């Protein structure tokens, strides 16, 4: 003992370390995998806005009674 | 005897501090990206709904 | 004029769209800023990892 | 008359290309984000992998004395 006691605190610090880091990994995995559906949603909405803009232009240009 | 263990104990407390900085950098980035996305998705929706309104103004 | 009332509505709406574009441009600029910032932080954290690794290495196996 | 209509047409068309560039800048930013995430995962893992080599090294050495 006395040196076994210190070694036990060291084992404790290491497994607290390891468990925290493992928890962070799956938090990063959670976030990043969930990011994909959002990136696709923005991409879609930006294209649609660009397409509606194109329909707007054609129709307003048609609105010529001048 | 050999207090390499007390050195290691010191290094693990430093490594725990540095993990703490890494965890807060990652989590802060994630929190800001989610808040900015709420705004980004609001502004995209606004382009869409505005463009719907212009179409019907030009269709009457 | 029916046409001159629509012209005023179209010019008001063009201003709102230009505003919308600038908010979208500022949104994308902020993604760029948050990202490069994280790249700078992560660069520092990685260096702290490698260099404390290197030194625990020499601390052990050489007493 | 169509002077104001001229410039409404001009401003709209310049806006349409600015949204176009906007769209290309989002696709590119998204993609670089993905690549930075992946290189950063790889580089931290290489550091952790060397960390673990030093653990085994330093646990072999604690009880050698």
């Amino acid at each position: 003992t006395t040196g076994e006691r210190l070694i036990r605190v060291l084992q404790d610090q290491l497994k607290t370390l390891q468990r925290n880091y493992g928890r962070l990994q799956q938090d990063v995995l959670q976030f990043q995998k969930n990011q994909t559906n959002l990136e696709r949603k923005f991409s879609y909405d930006l294209s649609q806005c660009i397409n509606q803009m194109k329909e707007v232009k054609e129709q307003c240009e048609e609105r010529i009674e001048e």
